[PDB]
């Protein structure tokens, strides 16, 4: 079973504790660890912080202590245009140019493999986002004629029905990446007035009109559409979503007046790390929603949905019983990554709660 740990350059500039840089992971903990967000410039891929290939090499070190560990490094993310990703891919002349640019960069660094995260291709790019795939991959085998390790492919998609649907032609891409990391964390917030869980496992009777809002969903749907359990990996959270609560309803359907209060290390609105939380959750309500299986925490106007070791494992099980691939964690920085804020002396306790299931039978 695979656990592929993404990784964010900008956690390094967190102040305190919060500060995250590559040697403060564990060699031994995930089986590839992926380095967020490299840039693209004049249609070549690039560093993105000042200090990229400084932390590549930290990073790449890793692999001194654990010679099994692979790496990857990841391109577009958040802060990243969508309409960029477009551009590029959309002319063959400027698609052709990234992709050739791409092997060296990785040999020169140390990586095995690219990460892709375009961020939501749109109904106009399904057919680039195949091209670019194909002929990546193309590449990808036409380099390992030098007698070196093949450079692995892969991609974070969506689990959203509609921008799935919308923009990927799963049965496709499915064929040329080593392995697809499904985003199964994203169901709520996107500013929708109402209080509500981002990375429910299932259905919850409960409420409906989504249906197609929780993990269940979601990878049945991809199965579905072509792509193999063995290629498939399930996004899980290791940060939560805050509310700010605009009445003092906690329950189902409680109106929200906007995002939670930032915490004092990631700063920024509506989000929260599991170590933020671990300090949040004293002195508040915790609850849990037993259909969809996960947790909800409040404390006077904040409501915070977030996962737990339970809730992981849980997720975890589910991958297995279904037969997937592993295990996708968003954020080893967003972790307990010192194991100092959530009580039970342990390092990466969600994460490795992950691991534990995975190596179960
Ligand atoms: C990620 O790579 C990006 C593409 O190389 C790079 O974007 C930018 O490229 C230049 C370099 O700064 C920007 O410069 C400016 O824009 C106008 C002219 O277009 C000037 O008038 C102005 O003075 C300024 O120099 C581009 O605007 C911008 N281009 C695009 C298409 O985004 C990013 O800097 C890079 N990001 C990071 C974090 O390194």
């Amino acid at each position: 079973y695979k656990l592929i740990c993404y990784y964010t350059s900008w956690s390094q500039y967190r102040e305190g504790d919060g500060s995250c840089f590559p040697d403060a992971i564990d060699p031994f903990l995930c089986t590839h660890v992926i380095y967020s967000f490299a840039n693209i410039s004049n249609n070549e891929i690039d560093t993105w912080e000042w200090n990229d290939v400084t932390l590549y090499d930290t990073l790449n070190t890793l692999k001194n202590r654990n010679p099994k560990l692979k790496t990857l490094l990841s391109v577009g993310g958040w802060n990243f245009g969508p309409e960029r990703f477009s551009a590029i891919a959309s002319k063959t002349q400027s698609r052709r140019t990234f992709i050739k640019s791409v092997p060296p960069f990785l040999r020169t660094h140390g990586f095995d493999g690219l990460d892709l995260a375009w961020l939501y291709p749109g109904r106009r790019d399904k057919r680039h986002l195949t091209t670019l795939v194909k002929e990546m991959k193309a590449e990808f085998i036409r380099e390992a004629q030098a007698g070196t390790e093949q450079l692995l492919l892969s991609a974070a998609v969506s689990a959203g029905k509609i921008a799935i649907d919308r923009g990927y032609d799963i049965a496709q891409i499915s064929r040329h990446l080593d392995f697809i990391s499904l985003l199964t964390y994203d169901f709520h917030g996107a500013w929708r007035q109402t209080v509500g869980h981002h990375s429910p496992l299932f259905a919850g009777n409960e409420d409906a009109s989504s249906r197609f809002s929780n993990a269940d969903y979601a990878v049945s749907y991809m199965l579905r559409l072509g792509a193999p359990a063995n290629k498939l990996v399930m996004g899980i959270p290791t940060f939560g979503r805050s509310f700010t609560l605009a009445s003092s309803k906690t329950d189902v359907g409680a109106p929200v007046s906007g995002p939670g209060v930032p915490g004092r290390f990631t700063k920024e609105k509506g989000i929260l790390a599991y170590y933020e939380i671990c300090d949040f959750l004293h002195g508040a309500t915790t609850h849990r929603f037993r259909d969809q299986q996960v947790p909800y925490a409040t404390k006077g106007n904040q409501w915070v949905a977030y996962d737990d070791q339970e809730s992981v494992k849980n997720k975890a099980r589910y991958l297995k019983n279904r037969q997937l691939a592993g295990a996708m964690v968003w954020a080893l920085d967003l972790d307990d990554f010192r194991g100092t804020f959530c009580g039970q002396n342990l390092t990466f306790p969600l994460t490795s709660a992950v691991k534990d299931v995975l190596a179960e039978v």
